[PDB]
């Protein structure tokens, strides 16, 4: 519960920039294009989580999201991902030229319940030729909607998140880059994000969850 809300002076979803967290024992940096934008020190997580990415469209939240419109289909892309590790041995850089099985896993068949009103789909994830990750808000039928999260096998820790993407612009959606382990892996809930709400891609939600 520590969400920031902070004006980008542009517009996210007219091209690509680059968005990143520095998350070290005692603070959390957020940066926009090499620019700091916002710190936080009190309570910072301290549990390794997987890198993940998705799109998703929302429902009971319509104060903070927008009410979604059913709009489809809507994408959200990323052109490469980059972790910088405090210990050698930890780095890596990911350009999504094709789907790695080995890094990373396709969500599929099941939904988050709660505020996502959609179902994963493994076919809503695909690679564009020219090297994106192409996220996808489809739809299979009137009202029911598929949505698409990436996420990798491995466990990350303190060092530098950098995301170069462009999200999608909609009422009612949220496209996003973001840390996170849980009860589902056995730890207790530790995630930092960055969330472009669809409803004004002119600004860009950054929060964090240390034991939420
Ligand atoms: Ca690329």
């Amino acid at each position: 519960g520590h969400e920031k809300v902070i004006s980008l002076g542009f517009d996210a979803s007219k091209g690509f920039h680059t968005y990143a967290f520095d998350w070290q024992p005692g603070y959390i940096k957020w940066y926009v294009d090499g620019v700091l934008k916002h710190t936080a020190t009190a309570n910072i997580p301290s549990t390794p989580g997987k890198i993940m990415m998705n799109l998703w469209n929302g429902t009971g939240v319509d104060d903070w999201l927008g009410s979604y419109n059913g709009a489809n289909p809507l994408y959200a892309e990323y052109d490469w991902v980059k972790y910088t590790s405090n210990q050698t041995g930890g780095s890596f850089f990911e350009p999504f030229n094709s789907y790695n099985s080995g890094t990373w896993e396709k969500a599929d068949g099941y939904s988050n319940g709660g505020v996502f009103n959609c179902t994963w789909r493994a076919n809503n994830v695909n690679f564009t030729n020219d090297g994106k990750l192409k996220l996808g808000l489809t739809s299979s039928a009137y009202n029911k909607f598929d949505c698409a999260e990436y996420r990798s096998t491995n466990i990350y820790g303190y060092g530098l998140y950098e995301v170069s993407m462009k999200p999608a612009k909609n009422t009612g959606i949220v496209s996003s880059f973001f840390t996170y382990t849980g009860p589902a892996h056995g730890t207790q809930w530790d995630e930092i994000d960055i969330e472009f709400l669809g409803k004004d891609t002119t600004k860009v939600q950054f929060n964090y969850y240390t034991n939420g």
